[PDB]
């Protein structure tokens, strides 16, 4: 199968003929801990706010998006999954000329071709070992109306440094073009505040967050972009399509942004297994492990003719095919980092796969 | 205030300067009656689907939809609320010239504004008391792409007789005209099948449906739109945001259509409740009231100079103020057919408003 995004668990399992649950799935990159604790109480208990239309101004989940980066409310715009803040800056900002990174989200490219725009490509290079350089910054012109970054990427995992992103953010101010930064895994790097804290004296950049991944809650549909250009955001927000957000995935939101020991939690984790688990796929023959900084990691299988998703999912475990991302080819694949346990299968899956190998 | 639409209770508590469980809403016109109940034991049930994300071709959900109908599931997408769903159909079709009948549902303009098309708007006439009627067929010429229609209308809560509505599908089929019938509120509507049993022979007829209003479940926002022509459908497919549904939605939308006396229940509460509602309100002075066939009725006030939403506010109940829609002016309100008891309230407060007034 070709799926454009990973997750497919019933599309997978429906081409091994059986039911989904019987997949462990390593192609979505969701917290394993789990929906936090509170969550799920507020969901239960305020249940029956569904019968009534979500307020479409969302003012208490601003509000609490506000409070928790410490910025004004009317820098920030709610939206049905992250993948809406996408293609609402797209739409919104309607660029003639913009350029984003490849390999990189798909929904980047299919914003913008939907919205009209000419885009360009900047290639990562597979020499370089998939990161962000300075040589991007000469490819940066004054006819550029955008410039879209993942931090870190997707597929690949890796964070440009702060200073080059800084450079590229001074050279994009100085050249009229707006900055979009996809932080949508942003929260799982330990020592990582992203730009919302620079966005005062920078209104051409925005920001996208999406609370999905990292609280567990992606079947909620939950993200958010965040601007400090009074204008614009303006213009966001009267263009936009009316109570995009649900009503439970507007108080899960709320409710998640209190807990505040899941932080801690998870970057314990991820500090702890995550690193365990880096390692033995290192330790794994014919296989290059990329050093990803969140919670997933970008393979390239070194043996020659072998699709390793086919091959897994005969053991029914589902991971990330790359193939279809520009830049990469069918020795690509993404796997998740979940619990022990589980990537205790995946690891085991894999060597029955690539251990004994000529 | 000035509102895009109803439902409003946030923004109008914070007018007066209370909390919104401190008022009695008429301006949205959900089922009173309530969540169903298999429903609510079904999200309490399978509240941990949203730890993953929704399936993205939404195969049980169409499935189900598609079983309701007896349709092919091909001919179906669901959408985050039917809103969405116009601005699926008005982004798939990309009419270059279109007609919408005013006043009417106000998204329908706005998705056509903003995919670039030349809006062309049919007016209903106060004098006709606002039925569409056949003068409209001559206003057909071969170069519209599009054709908007609303059955019943909002916020006049007419339907459109299904002769004239054959004719005027008739006369799209032969100008190359694509015609669109929300059918929001068609459930509501005791003995209605609407044009989804005729697609098959008709693949220029588009249907809106929405979940929302006749299953109580505007937060959890569940819409679909349904069409008879394959490569027309794929584009739309194709061209759509992914995981638009959130899992939630889905799985309540598939258990809703298994009520088999949902309907039954609603329609004997409109029979009763519903005429003794429109008879109550005619028995008013200074005050007409259009014959609406589904759960909402259009009120035109008589008293000069008089705004009946700021004084119902003060009574702390909330009404629709139908000032902002083309065609109608600030004398024209909405209110929702509810349950007997809030009804009552709504009566009371009109009263003192309208009655012993030379």
């Amino acid at each position: 199968f070709n799926t454009a995004h990973g997750g497919n668990i019933r599309e997978p399992a429906t081409v091994l003929g059986i039911s989904p649950d019987q997949l462990l799935d390593f192609s979505a990159n969701i917290n394993p801990l789990g929906m936090p604790v509170s969550v799920k109480r507020a969901l239960i208990d305020n249940l029956d706010c569904i019968e009534r239309y979500p307020d479409a101004d969302y003012f208490h989940l601003h509000q609490a998006l506000a409070r928790h980066h410490q910025v004004p409310a009317s820098w920030i715009l709610a939206g049905n999954g992250e993948t809406e803040s996408i293609f609402t800056v797209a739409s919104g900002l309607k660029p003639r000329r913009a350029m984003i990174v490849t390999p990189g989200f798909a929904e980047y490219g299919r914003a913008l071709a939907q919205s009209g725009c000419e885009i360009r490509r900047w290639s990562l290079r597979e020499a370089d070992g998939w990161q962000l350089t300075d040589a991007i910054l000469e490819a940066l012109t004054p006819d550029l109306d955008c410039l879209f970054l993942c931090t870190p990427n997707n597929p690949t995992g890796l964070l440009p440094e702060r200073p080059l992103l800084q450079a590229i953010a001074d050279r994009c101010k100085s050249l009229n073009i707006n900055l979009i930064l996809d932080e949508a895994f942003i929260d799982f790097i330990p020592h990582e505040t992203g730009f919302i804290p620079a966005l005062k004296d920078n209104p051409h950049i925005w920001v996208l967050r999406s609370l999905t991944k990292f609280y567990a809650i992606p079947g909620l549909r939950l993200g958010y972009l965040v601007n400090s250009d009074d204008a614009a955001m303006a213009r966001m927000r009267r263009q936009q399509m009316p109570w995009s957000v649900n009503a439970l995935a507007a108080l899960a939101g709320e409710v998640a942004l209190q807990d505040s020991a899941w932080q801690q939690a998870t970057w314990h984790w991820l500090r702890e297994e995550g690193a365990r688990f880096y390692q033995a796929l290192c330790q794994l023959p014919l296989l290059t492990v990329y050093p990803g900084r969140a919670n997933y990691l970008l393979l390239r299988c070194e043996r020659e003719d072998i699709d390793l998703q086919r091959r897994l999912l005969t053991q029914r475990i589902l991971i990330r095919s790359c193939a279809n991302y520009p830049g990469l080819d069918s020795r690509y694949y993404r796997v998740a980092i979940r619990s022990a346990a589980q990537n205790e299968r995946l690891l085991a899956a894999l060597r029955n796969v690539l251990t004994g190998i000529a």
